[PDB]
DNA sequence: ATGGGACTTTTTGA
DNA sequence: TTCAAAAAGTCCCA
């Protein structure tokens, strides 16, 4: 989790770079989740040779005997260095490297906190404030522990919302007025449904000087998470623009320049402005090319997939390995037809239709009781009873040990619908013909009865599958990591669509494509022709 | 050994 | 009663 010294060495400049130390010689400089100090050594070393270049001024205008190159290690540890941080190891070790940094004459004081940083009872405000705070999702944060970000914290934590947030919302508490605050995070609040009302509280609260984001380049080596950088003030400051700076190849190496700032005005970055004020709930960081094709689909189209179409996940079983089997696997032969589903994985999911399904799902909730099929309880779905019974719904009493945990309704599924999967490097929503079911890997959705005069899934599946509706749909999606972005329904289902004259010609097309991608012989070929003529279809009716 | 590519479970709050 | 979100992802090879 060590914060890679070129982006530690940017953040600290960016904060501390046109300081008036002259005008204020006692900035507060913090660091909440500090650890060893990867950030506050950094700031040690810049305002020493802060303090350095101006001692003699401060000399005149101040206390000529306070101000001398020997007192300036004694004046940062006391009143400029701040540090937290719950594992008191790593104090025990920052407040040593801190001290090393002259080499007792008289105890010099650190202010390094041994603590819990959102429990804290901060004392004082402060001028500045960097670091990279811990990311903890729902699943691996302590249930005791959410129970108090719940009620302390309810304006950005709630639902599925990440503990991060909640050190976002201190970071801003805690900066002094006119401060500025840099921090290196996870990028997944800047779209996520979860971190709407940490979007909220940014915007409301600090002006956002700039936006760094790295998509789905690997900052931090051996670990799977995708980063920004945010940097935001409490200036008095009235234009309130932001700068953004997204990254344009995700496979840059990041230790190319001597200096992330090189690397930002390089080639390897686009940079555009967003005004703070235009943001909604959401926020769409494009460039004015983006932004104009973005703005002219979403005027054009007068409907959305949520207003036509029903949305559902996927089953959840609760223990995969106990209900699905292969469908060659001899143990099948003790199953009942009547309780075999065909089952697909994400993989499985092309544009326009779904690869012959090689699994099978045992709907175990259509089992009566344990007596009239327990060969079935015992050598299939028994060898996994343990686990089985360590799920939710069966240890509170409302799933028998054998029954999905998630079984949904099977009506839903064994019918003609849309199929897309939830994590994918485009758009691929396929029409599936043979009642599959699936897990959460892949979404589903079908058209509502009244709408099915006015769109066929032929054509939906010609649209959003279109060069424009890739491009259209990643604009907001929520990127994950190096070529995925999440498609889930909390932004499939705002897709826009539209119906004009090019309707039939749109789903005549998706029909030859779909003709073609069945049949034994393929030529993969003729598809794309069709789908490029197709999309010159799109962009005419949408006038892009 | 590492970095990069294929692929994606079930726990959980609401 | 029962929905859908969530990558400090997970796992493997060359
Ligand atoms: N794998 C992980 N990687 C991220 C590393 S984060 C970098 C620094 O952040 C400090 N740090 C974290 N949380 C802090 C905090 N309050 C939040 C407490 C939340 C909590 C509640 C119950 C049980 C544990 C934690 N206050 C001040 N410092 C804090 C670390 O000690 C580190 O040196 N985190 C999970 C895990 C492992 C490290 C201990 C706890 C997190
Ligand atoms: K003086
Ligand atoms: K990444
Ligand atoms: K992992």
């Amino acid at each position: 989790y060590y914060t890679p010294k070129i982006i530690v060495d940017y953040i600290v400049k960016k904060t501390l770079k046109n300081h008036d130390i002259i005008k204020n010689p006692y900035p507060r400089i913090l660091d909440i989740s500090c650890g060893c100090g990867n950030f506050l050594l950094e700031v040690y070393d810049i305002l020493y040779d802060l303090f350095e270049e101006n001692i003699y001024e401060l000399k005149k205008k101040y206390d000529e005997n306070y101000w001398t190159v020997d007192n300036i290690h004694r004046h940062i540890l006391n009143y400029c260095i701040y540090g937290a941080d719950i594992d008191e190891k790593a104090i025990s070790i920052l407040k040593d490297s801190l001290t090393n940094k002259k080499v007792d004459e008289s105890d010099i004081k650190i202010n390094l906190f041994c603590c819990d940083s959102l429990k804290k009872k901060w004392r004082y405000k402060f001028d500045y404030i960097v670091g990279n705070p811990p990311y903890i999702g729902h699943k691996k944060l302590e249930k005791k522990y959410k129970k108090f970000l719940l009620e302390k914290y309810s304006e950005v934590y709630k639902d599925k919302a990440d503990l991060y947030f909640c050190f976002y919302k201190k970071i801003i508490d805690i900066l002094k007025q006119g401060g500025i605050g840099s921090v290196i995070t996870p990028r997944y609040f800047l779209e996520s449904l979860s971190g709407k009302d940490l979007r909220e509280y940014i915007k409301s609260n600090v002006n956002v000087q700039e936006i760094v984001d790295f998509l789905g380049a690997n900052i931090f080596k051996n670990i799977g998470v995708s980063s920004c950088i945010l940097t935001f003030d409490k200036k008095k400051t009235k234009e309130t623009y932001i700068d953004v700076f997204k990254i344009k190849n995700e496979d840059i190496c990041i230790n190319k320049f001597e200096t992330l700032e090189e690397l930002l005005k390089s080639s390897k970055f686009e940079h555009f402005n967003i005004n703070q004020r235009l943001l909604s709930d959401e926020w769409i960081l494009v460039n004015k090319d983006d932004e104009t094709f973005y703005n002219k689909i979403q005027e054009k189209c007068k409907y959305s997939l949520e207003d036509i179409a029903i949305s559902f996940q996927g089953i959840i079983t609760g223990c995969d390995k106990a209900f699905i089997l292969s469908k060659d696997d001899v143990k099948l032969n003790l199953v009942d037809d009547k309780f075999l589903k065909c089952w697909i994985k994400s993989k499985n999911i092309n544009k326009y239709i779904v690869d012959k399904s090689e699994y099978r799902l045992i709907y175990s909730n259509d089992i009566d009781n344990e007596n009239t099929n327990k060969r079935i309880l015992d050598e299939i779905i028994g060898l996994y009873k343990t686990k089985l019974e360590n799920r939710r719904e069966c240890k509170s009493g409302i799933r028998k040990w054998y029954e999905l945990q998630w079984g949904r309704e099977k009506l839903f599924f064994e019918r003609k619908k849309i199929m897309y999967p939830y994590k994918s490097n485009e758009n691929r929503f396929a029409i599936d013909y043979d009642n599959n079911f699936s897990s959460a890997d892949v979404y589903s959705f079908f058209i509502k009865e009244e709408y099915l005069d006015k769109f066929s899934y032929e054509y939906l599946v010609g649209i959003l599958n279109s060069s424009v509706y890739d491009k259209y749909f990643k604009i907001t999606a929520k990127k994950m990591s190096k070529n995925i972005y999440d498609y889930y329904p909390n932004k499939v289902m705002k897709i826009r669509i539209f119906r004009d004259n090019n309707y039939e010609e749109i789903e005549n097309l998706s029909k030859q494509i779909i003709s073609i991608l069945l049949n034994k012989s393929i030529d993969k070929g003729k598809v794309e022709k069709l789908q490029i003529k197709m999309d010159n279809l799109i962009m005419d009716s949408l006038g892009i």
